[PDB]
């Protein structure tokens, strides 16, 4: 079960996070740490798309070759606080799994920039019984984090040297097919 209430970014600017382009996770920090210890990829793109808020998700585990992609309209909370209700998508748009109610994540954007982003989300799905995951997100897929984000990593009393990196799993992302499901 998920158990923090993550605070939003003061000033949050929703215009210039929302920009249609693709933010890729480098580094995430698991409060639920599974017993299957095994590397990951993710990458979203966020937007408005008609006027609705949408954000398009890909999964990668390069160790399995698992992959699956994710659309949701976006509901506000408050400034940088959403709710999320995906859909299950292959990488063209068609759907797999419909919209289903109880199975959503929540997403709330504690810190961001022009580059780069701290994020908190919680996702319910199913059964299956799932805990509060932070990632920090970068435009760039290789950068490492800078200093701005580190610091805001400290001020939401975490300690990065305990998120793990995504950046020697030898990810490959399809940014093309990512920017377009966001019309999906
Ligand atoms: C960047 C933020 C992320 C968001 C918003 C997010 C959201 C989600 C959503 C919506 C699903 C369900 C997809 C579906 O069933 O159609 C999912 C599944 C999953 N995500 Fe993420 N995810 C993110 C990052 C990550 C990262 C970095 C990892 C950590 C390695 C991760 C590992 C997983 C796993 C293992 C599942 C499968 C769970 C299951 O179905 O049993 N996610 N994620
Ligand atoms: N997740």
């Amino acid at each position: 079960a998920c158990t923090k209430n993550a605070i939003a970014q003061t000033g949050f600017n929703k215009d210039k996070y929302f920009n249609g382009d693709v933010w890729y996770v480098t580094d995430y920090l698991d409060l639920e740490p599974d017993d299957v210890p095994k590397r990951y990829c993710a990458a979203l793109a966020a937007g408005t798309a008609s006027g609705k808020l949408k954000e398009a998700l890909y999964h990668y585990d390069p160790k399995t070759q698992d992959t699956f992609y994710d659309v949701s309209e976006l509901q506000v909370e408050s400034l940088g606080k959403y709710t999320a209700n995906f859909k299950k998508v292959d990488k063209n748009g068609n759907v797999k799994v419909a919209v289903t109610a109880g199975n959503y994540y929540t997403f709330t954007v504690m810190y961001a920039d022009d580059s780069s982003a701290l994020i908190h989300t919680c996702l319910h799905k199913g059964n299956k019984d799932l805990g509060d995951l932070y990632a920090v997100l970068n435009r760039n897929k290789d950068a490492a984090a800078g200093d701005k984000v580190k610091s805001a990593v400290s001020a939401a009393t975490l300690e990065f040297s305990k998120f793990i990196s995504t950046k020697e799993n030898n990810c490959a992302y399809d940014n093309d097919s990512l920017k377009s499901l966001l019309t999906k």
